[PDB]
């Protein structure tokens, strides 16, 4: 098991990343700190998330103890929706670096495909709870993502929750620059994602698997709603390794040559859930996990259904 992927720019991508959705900004410089002293060279970050200043500060407390070198940290992000049109992406990259104290980005990420009305609103809603959508399109703002990489501010270009058919239009946008090097989905056993997968990997696109526990403190969870750290299939099979729940759920996507980005902002997690290349899921167990697949998502943007370019009306 190697612990990077070679992507389609000639980078190394670290298969094991720190999420940093819902945490906090008092504590997630702490959680990147911890991250990196235990050895994660991943930190998977966006504007959205409201606290890029608060992982700047930990990155540059790290270098500056020499505990790592920028070009052994693997930094992401992700353009926001209200940014797609293509005279604002620049302005918003810009603003990320400058939050996290950077002078570039090994990869960033377009976070939906689903373009938002510009503004100080991260979900400019309409009366009937549905997103004002920008007049933009995905292969335009693609276009803006691509003079990033010509620039040199960002290494690698990429999208987020893009279904075959919208990375299809990429890969056969006319003039087309750069392909993407990774698609950020979410992925898990109760959301195994096998088709968009296979189709992905046989276009040379890396997949990076998020909420890869079931996002436990998402806002909106309800009580009906499955838990994978609770699934008691889950946890035999973590009895069975002497590994924990979250250990198994993490290793799950990496035995698929899958990227993963677990969210911790407690220490002893974020150092457990590290500890994940000293075990080996059997083949049994991993068809075992996958078929516990049950198309449940986490982050299905509900907001959104309406929208032109929504992910998820279509099979994969
Ligand atoms: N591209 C997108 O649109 C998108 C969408 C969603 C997520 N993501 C990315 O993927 C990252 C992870 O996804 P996620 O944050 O939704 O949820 P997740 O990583 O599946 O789960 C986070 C929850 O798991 C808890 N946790 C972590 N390790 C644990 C352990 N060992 N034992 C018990 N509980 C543990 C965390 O608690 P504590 O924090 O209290 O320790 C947190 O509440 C995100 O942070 C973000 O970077 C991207």
């Amino acid at each position: 098991m190697a612990s990077r992927i070679l992507l389609n720019n000639g980078a190394k991508m670290p298969i094991l990343g720190l999420g940093t959705w819902k945490s906090p900004p008092g504590q997630v410089t702490e959680a990147v700190k911890v991250a990196i002293d235990v050895g994660y060279r991943h930190i998977d970050c966006a504007h959205v998330y409201q606290n890029e200043n608060e992982v700047g500060v930990a990155i540059q407390e790290k270098l500056r103890e020499q505990v790592v070198k920028r070009e052994e940290l693997f930094i992401v992000s992700k353009l926001w929706c209200t940014y797609h049109e293509k005279g604002l992406v620049k302005g918003a990259c810009q603003k990320t670096l400058s939050d996290l104290k950077l002078d570039y980005l090994d990869l960033y990420l377009i976070h939906w495909p689903t373009g938002f009305k510009p503004g100080k609103e991260f979900f400019p809603l309409d009366e009937s709870g549905n997103v004002v959508p920008s007049d933009t399109n995905i292969l335009d703002t693609w276009a803006a993502m691509e003079e990033l990489v010509d620039e040199g501010l960002v290494k690698a270009i990429g999208i987020s929750n893009f279904n075959h058919l919208q990375v299809e239009m990429i890969l056969n946008k006319p003039g087309l620059k750069y392909k993407p090097a990774v698609n950020q989905i979410e992925c898990h056993p109760y959301l195994t994602q096998e088709k968009l997968i296979q189709y992905c990997q046989s276009k040379g696109i890396v997949v990076t698997a998020y909420s890869p526990l079931g996002s436990p403190d998402r806002p909106w969870a309800k009580p009906e709603d499955p838990s994978l750290l609770e699934d008691p299939r889950i946890k035999a099979i973590a009895a069975k390794h002497n590994k924990t729940t979250a250990q198994v759920l993490i290793r799950f996507p990496m035995q698929r040559n899958l990227v993963v980005i677990p969210k911790s902002v407690t220490p002893e997690r974020i150092a457990e859930n590290f500890k994940v290349f000293d075990f080996e899921l059997s083949s049994q167990d991993m068809t075992t996990l996958l078929s516990y697949n049950r198309n449940w998502r986490v982050c299905a943007l509900l907001s959104c259904t309406s929208h032109k370019d929504y992910p998820f009306h279509e099979e994969f």
